[PDB]
């Protein structure tokens, strides 16, 4: 069993910009349940060096639990066998207008620190031949949210994939999120937000469709 | 009794359009009483191999409320008879400036699941020879809406039936929606929402007007 | 006695463009009490249409009531002898800016219905060379209101009425509403709402001031 | 001229435009106690055309208090003696970009009616040779406003006063205020707020910086 | 060990163009431990010409605690010792948009008075060659927050410090900050604001930018 024609063609697109989260060749296909295995007795040594009675009934099973975590949860989008299945419409209806998709639920993780990144994504394209069903926009967010990953970074895997998928530049994506690693730890400021935003197309050389968009951004409930 | 003028104007341009939700001949009118009956039949099987004792005095009618749903309720849109009366005024008072009708109770459902999208629309038209009942813009929303839909493609039916009304492009038309296609179901995001518009005429040619516009669209109460 | 100066040539500009209610020839001074006696003898005749019972100790004075209402209250504004004494300043201030009344409290009533509309009015001027009293933007809004309306020719009179008096055609008249005949039956919307505005002078002609007037919206229930 | 370098330069400044509170020259100066004793004085005459029992505890020390409010507070700013102390500070570090004060509270009284003005106020500049202390902008907008006023004018002395201390045309004032001679009596609207506004320079030819300071107007 | 390299070329970077907080070369040159005590010194009898009881068992610990917190806590930004060890990593995503940090916690103190100025710090910067980890702006904000300062002044030196550190002068910074000594005494205004905004680079000269900016500044929660 090998990957997907939709899957294929976004990734090769980030690779071809160097936006592709660093990685090294899989060389041997390790069985997955051995992977974890492995990881879960590295946290074990880890938490013992941490003086934690393991012999306790809670954390007995934490070990095990961040290393399912880590292979099949929060990183699964690593893994492109995990990207969401794609599905277009012809554009009939001649959508000449920009569709927007705010407040996307946007969960992820710094790789620097390996903690929480609480997001929203707010995506908007202009449909050329094809209209998109909704939820695919969504699901393409949370697939690249699930990695180690940098907010700038992230931002701009998921233009090029929607590019990519809908066969139009005229798309345009930004995040806002808090990073855990800024707020519960180190300076420490339990405030501030970051937004970063790649604007592709019409929504970059044009200063209409460019204001039209950000002006729309940042938005609650 | 056939139609009426306003409706079959509307379906007419529509078709011009191919904007009209995908339908078949109807061939042969079959008694309506006759078309709930087999769908609440129909029903009925659904349920049966969903494993569910119609016996109990709850679920036992169920299938006869979702016919009577389907037909009647949800997707009177389907049928023009249901269009509303429009009607309209002479624009003695030269309102040369736009009308703007916002927050707007749509209530919708996604062709794709059957299931309900709850949203707002907001519609903007600038006066040629008349002036349409406040109301009407409201009611025509609601019928466009009652339809199995596409977001992308009911702004689009709203634009141009007004348009026709109006016998001006300049109207414009906003819908700020949630899908609970991805809000109750599969990737259940229970943030987002999408937004889509269409613009007509001067809404679209004139920067500035256009604008006018869109700053105004999006608001609570 | 006959009226005023204003209520005059206010009156007179409102004709001339074809903005003033639709009113009929005047037929003969009807005294005020015989007026109200008679809409009351209506009231009562159409309370014992619907078989309500005037014998009750209070709906019996309802016809009575309403009458008070629409004469004296309600609907006030189509007599000018209720145009509210206007009061100016010279513009020693040479004040070239544009001063801002916002949220000016505007209770109307639809003529298509005779029903409550519930709205915020927002107007603005530039003073050529007198500055008039604040209140009587407000005053001035609610005497056009008080009359069976047409929100779009409400805003409309505002506008020519105080060009008139201000003598300057720069003036920006926006009036936002429920419509309770929108609400309260037919379709029943509950969260809808229409804005009008016209825009006089320079509030139309120069681009920028028009968007500074337009921008400074939104405000109400 | 009135008692000070800074108060006689706006002074004429205003005078100079047409802007100052229509005032008569003073003449004499009579004892300031003397005047609150003769305006206490006239309001027991008119509480007493009003038939309130001034005998009571309470009413009776109201006429001192009114009087003693008209001259020592609610219009204070009308004498420049009380004009506040302006300390500005070289702009060493060149600050060519606005600066933006907000939500200034302001407190008028309508000469129409002599009732409250509860306003807001936002003053922006910029910075040419000299950057004014912080508390003196939300002190000048407090003393012309400690005057029977017109929300129209009032804006106009703020500005030009400030253009004069800071030395630029490049200032703006923007007023947003409710006035209950419009809420607690006559048309009596609860809900209605005058915005004026009195743009100078940049903020007035400039289309880029005249909107840079209306975008960031009125804040709750 | 002297300082750090960013440290010095920012403090270099800074004393060029005369942005430096007015500091004096000792003269007389000592231990940080004999200055707190000689300013507890003074505390103390500041206290004591306030008639304080010193004798008190809370007052007493008071002078030391005002030594510790001038001299190692509300100003160590003076000593660019104290200085964030910056960190960036090679813009290799090619981050071409403004990557901006908002409602930046801010804890500062008026030189003028030497008391509390509580505002909210937003930072923003177009990528060039080198993205800096985010929490660093964050640092790199209170690290000139912590002296006595001057809001104006201020602004400046976190946007000078930033565009050297990033080697760019796409750098934009504002502050929005609550002066106590506004606020708490003198005229005491208990509500308003003072906002500051320095812009470099694109964010003066490209009008384009220079709103994208100024439009997403002063934001709540
Ligand atoms: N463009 C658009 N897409 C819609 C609309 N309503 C539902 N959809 C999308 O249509 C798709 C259903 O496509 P399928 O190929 O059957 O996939 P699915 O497993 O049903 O989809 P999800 O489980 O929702 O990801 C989804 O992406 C829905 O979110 C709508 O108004 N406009
Ligand atoms: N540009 C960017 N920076 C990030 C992102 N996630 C974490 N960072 C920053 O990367 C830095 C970590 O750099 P290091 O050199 O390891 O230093 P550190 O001790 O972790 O620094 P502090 O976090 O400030 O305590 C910090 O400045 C984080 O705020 C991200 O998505 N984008
Ligand atoms: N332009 C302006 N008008 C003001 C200002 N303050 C009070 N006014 C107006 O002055 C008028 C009072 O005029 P009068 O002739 O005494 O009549 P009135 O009985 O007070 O009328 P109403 O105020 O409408 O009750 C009103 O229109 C007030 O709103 C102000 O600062 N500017
Ligand atoms: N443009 C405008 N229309 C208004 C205004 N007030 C009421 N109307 C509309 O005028 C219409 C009354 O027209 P009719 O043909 O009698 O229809 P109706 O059955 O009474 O109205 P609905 O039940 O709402 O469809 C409605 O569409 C009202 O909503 C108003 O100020 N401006
Ligand atoms: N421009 C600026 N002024 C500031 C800042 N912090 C405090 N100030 C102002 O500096 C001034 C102190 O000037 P002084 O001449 O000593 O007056 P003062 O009696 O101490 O101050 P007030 O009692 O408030 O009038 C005040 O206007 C403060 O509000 C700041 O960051 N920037």
């Amino acid at each position: 069993p090998s990957l997907s024609k939709e899957a294929a063609l976004v990734h090769e697109a980030l690779v071809a910009r160097g936006l592709e989260t660093p990685l090294r060749p899989p060389v041997h296909e390790m069985d997955n349940e051995t992977r974890k295995s492995l990881i879960a007795g590295h946290m074990t040594e880890i938490m013992q060096l941490l003086n934690l009675d393991l012999a306790d009934d809670s954390l007995m099973e934490t070990p095990h639990r961040i290393a399912k975590m880590y292979v099949d949860e929060i990183f699964s989008g690593l893994d492109y066998a995990n990207f969401p299945k794609i599905t277009l419409i012809e554009n009939k209806m001649k959508v000449d207008e920009m569709v927007t998709v705010r407040d996307i639920t946007l969960t992820s993780t710094c790789e620097s620190h390996f903690v929480t990144i609480d997001g929203k994504a707010t995506v908007a394209y202009i449909p050329k031949d094809s209209v998109i069903g909704l939820s695919k926009i969504n699901r393409i967010v949370q697939f690249f949210a699930q990695r180690p990953q940098v907010q700038e970074r992230l931002t701009q895997q998921i233009l090029i994939a929607l590019q990519t998928l809908l066969g139009t530049n005229n798309v345009a994506v930004s995040i806002d999120a808090v990073h855990y690693c800024v707020k519960a730890r180190g300076i420490r400021d339990a405030t501030s937000a970051t937004t970063t935003t790649s604007l592709g197309g019409l929504f970059k050389s044009s200063q209409n469709t460019r204001h039209e968009f950000l002006r729309a951004v940042r938005h609650h409930n």
